[PDB]
């Protein structure tokens, strides 16, 4: 039963048909349980090693390798008895690759954490009900509570379900709904129904939300909803229904796999055609078994050559580094793949209070009425100093200090500020600072009181531990606070019924002290206190009052104002029902205005600039605040969301206005809006959807469990470090200092990261392109494998990885934050850059094949078969008399392979230098720009020699050191690459719209 809040205590007992005195019966219990199910959120997502591990082998690339590893394994164990036992080091390495990346995927995910799982931390294990099967209370398991049965809760207890309160046993019930609603201060509950059927949780004063805590009291109530139908359950459902897309890069990876898959097979078709003559050859002899082995060994090589096996390692090590780098700047990024999406954010929705402002209130101006006479009128504005809650400052009229006592209007303004106030101050030795006790806007008022001690009471003769609440406790012993009418958004105010202490003063006694939003409070005033006297509130004086409030809340001050009043002759105590906030506005009427106080929540230093950066970066910044409209705008101008004189009519909306619109304009408002005031949880999710309907990468801030649905729906959920853990676990990033600027600093790094990341990716991908061209030639000619999978792997993993990771530390462009947000759909390689790698690839594929074919033909160390189709090498033993008057093992020589392998290795180091910049020539951007790059190249080259000399290595890599004259052959073949590209870059920079 929803809406329980708008129903009466009786109607709820009626609906379920249960007795507040007996509690459901067992027949009612088991029946309700088969209709409402158990009181608990659904289980977890069932994924097992079998299932988990599978995916790790779902990726097309991985699939392709797994296959190749097999063909390899088969051949590897299907040749000579011991011609080279190392026949197995090929399939084994591939497997280790796949195996290792899987062990990564698994360990990776296992250390993840579900935001929905985090919700269960708010489910109590036990609960307390009164059922017919016993007169005394039973402490059962929460999971077994049902809609309708009578529940009992008290201090310390965590609410087990959404409960409609029946009767409060204590004198007051206080609940900590921080997580849901938000208000961190314990809020007061009642029993009377809330009219509005569509009331927001914050106003369901007669409800207990499952998951919240009883800060103070004991109550009895009936369970309205259970499990998934509770406020928090409704939230779990939204998060479960949320589906996150794949990072643009992750999409590009799948798309790239789908292609690489096609090209490969197309090459096979082509290759098969190139050697179609085999179908016009002898009907006997040859070797269908040897030619086959050949085409299969080409398959496996082709595959190893087409996939960037070192990329996974390079990409993660790059992100891991950035991550740590951002943490140093207070941006904790959980989910490495997010660093990217982060960088492309186009819109940022930020909560104001804790992140755009400091949330450290302080009163700057006061004002009481000085004189009313006819239509003449004169106020007594003031100004106050001190931005800290610290009791140190001065009050001033026209910048000139003053002793507040000389004014009676201030004597009262202060008393009201000290009595109608649930908060306070406290000094600590730990940090020697004065800390806010209750709430921020109230803890500021107690502070104001100290700074204007109306009575001049001595205090410099007091420490700081007592200086805290000194001038306040005086006013506290001057009146006796009978009771307080707590704040409610309907009347936008709160009051307190005090009664004079002793007879010493006993001045008319029983006074009512109210403080609230001006509009409301001033309307309920029929009088105005001028110092010590009273006069009837009149139109003139009213205008003069509202005006100053508008200038303080709209003007460049952007101050939040609080009207302060007193009800001189309040109703008789007996005639008041202190337990139905519905009658409180009635009690707070026929008031006399005593003064207003305007306080300020200061923007943070770094925020002003940060807002500017977003402008230059093409990132839209949307403020989400509580402050009423008009004032919200003021705040936006003050921080730069709006220009002091910039129009804002259509760029600012209130939760109401927005709801009042049709899906049509609701969506339109979102593309141009920049300020949302008096919002609501429902809105944050709606606002994201719209922003998304414009393919905008939006980041959203939040911190309570009520923000999690939206935090998880945005492209980047940003949680506050001081926020709940649920908020955190549902966001991709956490602000250690809750500072907005931290966000911008993070988006920047993101853009940086992607830029280098984008280079080394192009680099590795390009090398694969060439490696493949090589393999395509070696086989389209019918010549000996110039390159082996084992070597290719070593290169794609080790020799090329080092330079690739180095490219991760490439200097960041200085204009990063001056260009708009990168389009997610922008391809890593297309247009001219494509053609370049197309060509470069074509080059290394030739250099490598030719390099090895050179040591065969034109070599001084090996028998050069000159220009005689050395390809038919397949037929030597059988035809040792037709063009073969020499050995036949020369075709499996190590020299020709180390020849082609070394041209690759060096062409790669050259390419790793052509990758320091997409278009800038090496003369303009020299290799030394990135020390790491050069240094890594030495480790690569030497590591190359490591496998040419050290025993095990060469033997198993099919490599044998080459002399100082062959090496020069390498340099002559490879080095030119730097030139080929320099030319292509020149074409891009000059003869090309770039
Ligand atoms: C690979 C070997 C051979 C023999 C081959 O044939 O590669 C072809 C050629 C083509 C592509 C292939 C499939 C790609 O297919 C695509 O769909 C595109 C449009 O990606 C693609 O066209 C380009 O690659 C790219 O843009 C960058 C793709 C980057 C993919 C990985 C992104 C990062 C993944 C991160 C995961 C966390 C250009 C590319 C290669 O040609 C040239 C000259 O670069
Ligand atoms: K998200
Ligand atoms: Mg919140």
């Amino acid at each position: 039963m929803e809406a329980a809040h708008s129903k009466s205590t009786e109607e709820c007992l009626a609906y379920f048909g249960v007795s507040e005195t007996t509690g459901l019966t067992p027949d009612q219990v088991k029946r309700h349980l088969e209709k409402y199910g158990h009181n608990e959120l659904p289980a977890e997502e069932g994924k097992s090693l079998w299932e988990l591990v599978i995916e790790q082998f779902e990726d097309l690339l991985v699939r392709i390798l797994l296959l190749a590893a097999c063909i390899s394994f088969v051949l590897a164990w299907f040749e000579e008895g011991e011609e080279t036992i190392t026949a197995f080091v090929e399939p084994f390495v591939i497997l280790l690759i796949l195996i290792a990346n899987a062990i990564v995927g698994v360990w990776q995910e296992r250390n993840a954490e579900n935001a929905i799982e985090a919700l269960k931390e708010y489910e109590p294990e036990m609960g307390k009900v009164y059922r017919a099967d016993r007169k005394s209370v039973q402490r059962i398991k929460a999971r077994d509570i049902v809609p309708g049965d009578i529940v009992e809760v008290a201090v310390g207890d965590k609410v087990p379900a959404d409960i409609r309160i029946l009767s409060i046993k204590s004198t007051t019930l206080r609940v900590d709904q921080s997580i849901l609603t938000g208000e961190s201060v314990s809020v007061i509950k009642h029993t009377e129904p809330v009219p509005d059927p569509r009331a927001v949780n914050q106003d369901k004063k007669n409800m207990l939300f499952s998951g919240t805590n009883i800060a103070a009291g004991k109550a009895l109530g009936i369970v309205a909803t259970t499990g998934v139908s509770t406020e928090i359950g409704k939230i779990r459902d939204q998060m479960a229904a949320t589906e996150q897309d794949k990072t643009p890069l992750q999409q590009k990876l799948d798309e790239f796999g789908e292609q690489l898959s096609k090209v490969i097979s197309l090459i096979c078709v082509a290759v098969w055609l190139i050697n179609i003559g085999h179908f016009n050859d002898p009907v006997h002899g040859g070797s269908w078994i040897r030619g086959a082995i050949y085409y299969f060994k080409i398959a496996v090589a082709l595959a190893v050559a087409a996939i960037p096996e070192g990329l996974p390692a390079v990409i993660t090590t790059c992100l891991a580094l950035g991550t740590r780098r951002m943490a140093k700047k207070n941006a904790i990024v959980r989910s490495l793949p997010s660093v990217e999406t982060l960088g492309c954010t186009s819109v940022i929705c930020s909560d104001k209070t804790g992140t755009l402002t400091t949330n450290q209130m302080s009163v700057c101006k006061m004002f009481i009425i000085d004189k009313v006479d006819g239509d003449f009128c004169s106020l007594n504005e003031f100004s106050i100093t001190g931005s800290t809650y610290a009791p140190e400052g001065e009050v001033l009229k026209n910048d000139k200090p003053i002793r507040s006592g000389q004014f009676d209007g201030l004597v009262e303004l202060a008393t009201i500020c000290a009595l109608c106030n649930d908060s306070s101050l406290d000094f600590n030795e730990t940090k020697g600072v004065y800390e806010k006790v209750g709430e921020a806007t109230e803890t500021a008022l107690t502070t104001l009181v100290e700074k204007m001690n109306v009575f001049n009471t001595e205090v410099r003769n007091l420490s700081k531990v007592e200086r805290a609440n000194a001038c306040n406790s005086v006013i506290r012993q001057l009146m006796k606070k009978e009771f307080t009418l707590e704040f409610s958004r309907d009347r936008k105010s709160m009051s307190v019924y005090c009664s004079p202490a002793k007879s010493s003063r006993a001045a008319v006694g029983n006074k009512m002290f109210v403080k609230g939003a001006p509009e409301g409070v001033i309307d309920r005033c029929n009088y105005v206190r001028v110092g010590t006297t009273r006069v009837p509130m009149t139109g003139p004086v009213k205008e003069k009052i509202l005006s100053v409030i508008k200038e303080w809340g709209t003007g460049r001050d952007t101050l939040r104002c609080l009207a302060l009043a007193t009800r001189d002759t309040p109703p008789k105590r007996e005639e008041m029902v202190l337990d139905d906030s519905s009658r409180f506005m009635e009690y707070e009427t026929d008031l006399t205005f005593v003064g207003v106080v305007g306080m300020l929540d200061p923007p943070r230093k770094e925020v002003m600039g940060s807002i500017q950066l977003c402008r230059d970066a093409g990132i839209r910044v949307i403020m989400i605040t509580g402050d009423n409209k008009g004032t919200a705008i003021a705040i936006c101008r003050r921080i730069g969301i709006f220009g002091e004189n910039e129009e804002v009519a259509d760029r600012a909306y209130t939760g109401r206005e927005f709801d009042d619109l049709p899906l049509a304009e609701q969506r339109e408002a979102c593309r141009r809006a920049c300020c949302f005031a008096r919002v609501e949880p429902s809105h944050k999710s709606k606002i994201v959807e719209y922003l998304q309907s414009y393919d905008e990468i939006t980041a959203m801030t939040g911190d309570g469990v009520n923000d999690a649905p939206a935090l998880k729906k945005a492209e980047i959920g940003i949680a506050m470090g001081s926020g709940t853990a649920v908020a955190k676990t549902a966001s991709e990033m956490v602000l250690a200092d809750d500072n907005f600027s931290t966000i911008v600093a993070a988006v920047e790094e993101g853009r940086a990261i992607y830029n280098n990341m984008k280079q080394f990716i192009r680099y590795l991908i390009s090398s694969n392109v060439g490696e493949v061209v090589c393999i395509f030639l070696t086989a389209a000619l019918g010549l000996p494998e110039a390159l082996i999978p084992v070597q290719l792997l070593w290169v794609n993993l080790v020799t090329d990885g080092l330079p690739a990771t180095a490219l991760g530390f490439n200097p960041p462009d200085l204009d990063i934050m001056d260009r708009p947000p990168r389009s997610p759909k922008e391809p890593l390689i297309s247009g001219w850059l494509f053609f370049r790698y197309m060509a470069i690839g074509g080059y290394v594929g030739a250099a490598t094949v030719g390099a090895a074919a050179w040591w065969f033909m034109y070599a001084e160390d090996g028998p050069g078969v000159t220009y005689h189709q050395l390809t038919h090498f397949m037929q030597c033993t059988e035809d040792h008399p037709h063009f073969e008057g020499l050995d036949c093992e020369i075709f499996e020589a190590p020299e020709p392979m180390t020849m082609a392998l070394s041209v690759l290795v060096t062409i790669e180091m050259c390419n790793a230098l052509n990758s320091l910049s997409e278009n800038q020539s090496l003369m303009r951007m020299p290799p030394w720009v990135n020390i790491w790059l050069l240094g890594s190249i030495c480790l690569s080259m030497s590591l190359h020699f490591l496998i040419l000399y050290v025993d095990p290595l060469p033997m198993i890599f099919k490599l044998k050191a080459l002399d100082l004259t062959q090496w020069l052959m390498v340099l002559k073949i490879s080095l030119p690459v730097i030139g080929l590209d320099e030319i292509l870059k020149f074409i891009a920079r000059n003869y090309l719209e770039g």
